[PDB]
């Protein structure tokens, strides 16, 4: 008799009285990008993966006021097992 | 008699009394991208993959006011075996 | 007797007294993208493949004002075997 | 006697007294685009796959004041065997 | 006696008291695109698949005041069983 | 003696005081394309299928004031069995 | 005694006292499209498929004001079997 | 009869009376980015891997106001078997 509980929460979970008040007042952005010669190459080869952020990836990230960027992935497993039982009886 | 409970909650999940109060006031934005040569040669090749942000992928994300960009994969699984039993009896 | 219970909650879910209140006054934006060569070549060849952003693409994102992206992929799996019970009896 | 209750809820979902007040005052934008060459060459080649934005694709997202993208695939399965049983007999 | 009960809501779905306020009062937009040559070419050639965007597809999304793009594909299986009994007696 | 129950809600669905109030004024748009040469070859050759949007296919989508673009597919199957029971008795 | 009820609503299914209000003040448009030369030439060629849309199809949806586009197919089963027995007995 | 209860929480879980006041007054930026040559050569060849920030990535990530950048990725297990139990009988 196994029992298994994974309650694994996320993203803002369960959340009581929760309050984001944000404010911007006044901004001024001028955010440009030139670029006269980049070349990036990236040719990624895994065979097994599980990560977040794959990217073998050269990026150029110019950020003016704002710029929310996560990833999320929950509760994986590659290879699990949580309970097992074996019995032998070959005669 | 196995039990599994798995109450693995996601995004802005079960909220009581959830608020984002935003603002924003007065922003002026201009952000221009120019390129004279860029190119990227990304080319992957994976074989087993499981995870959230798989590019290999060189990006160039210039953000004026705002630019939100998340991923959600949950409560994944890429071999799992909550709970077994196995007997043998061959004579 | 096996009891599985999977309550995973997806993207602003069970909410109670959710609220998104937004403002934006005065915003001015001109977001221009020029480009005199950009030739990506992205080819991927994956095999087995679960993940969320699984795009090898090298983009290009200029964000003025707003731009928002989410993926959702839930409670997903690859390969899950969440109860069982095996007997031999073969003579 | 086996139980399996998935309540995997989606988007904007079982919701109580939800309310999304927006608002956009004098917003001004011109955002174009312009291309001396670029041609991409994306040419995915999968086998087996499952996952949310499966493009290995090089976009040009410029966003002028919104854009929303997202992506739903809700409590899926590539291979699921929730509840199971096997004996055995042959004489 | 197996019980299933997969109650697995969808988009905007089973609401009590739902209401989305919107307001736009001056916006002024001119997104023009303009290409020289751009071709990309991409043939995806899958086997076996169930993702949501499955597009290996050079886009470019030049989005103004507003563009908004979701794809729905709920309670999927690509193989999925839920309960099972097996007996053998072949003498 | 199996049970099956599979409410699997859709798009604004049960819904009890729902309200979408918009508004727009003062809109001014001119959203032109223009191409002096974009041929892509998207030739896609699928074998076993069954997500959202599956189109292998370079788009190029220029959007004004609104272009809402959604894609349902709900409570789908590509290989489910709810239950079952086997016996043997093959002398 | 097997019992089934899949009670899968739809696209603005058993609304209670849904309401749209809309409006639209002041809007100019002139969308044009001209090309020069584009042929896009996609030959699908899928084996079994179900999903929504299915088009490898290079597209070009410039949009003014409004352009709505959904697609809906509802509680659809490539292959589903909801209750079974079996029963052998071949002397 | 083994129990296992993996109460994994998350991102913002499980809140009681949270609150994020804001606020952000006077801001001026004018972030530039300019290169003259920068072609980065990230070839990333993993085998097996399962870490957050994969990327062997040569960036440039020049912050105006805000930018904010973080990755989930939770609960996960390379190769998990959380209870077990063996028996062997062959005579």
């Amino acid at each position: 008799g196994q029992r298994v509980t994974i309650s694994c929460s996320g993203r803002s979970s369960n959340i009581g009285r929760n309050l984001v008040k944000w404010y911007q007042q006044f901004p001024g952005t001028a955010p440009k990008l030139l670029i006269y010669s980049n070349d990036q190459r990236p040719s990624g080869v895994p065979d097994r993966f599980s990560g977040s952020k794959s990217g073998t990836s050269a990026s150029l990230a110019v950020s003016g006021l704002q710029s929310e960027d996560e990833a999320d992935y929950y509760c994986a497993a590659w290879d699990a097992t949580l309970n097992a039982w074996v019995f032998g009886g070959g005669t």
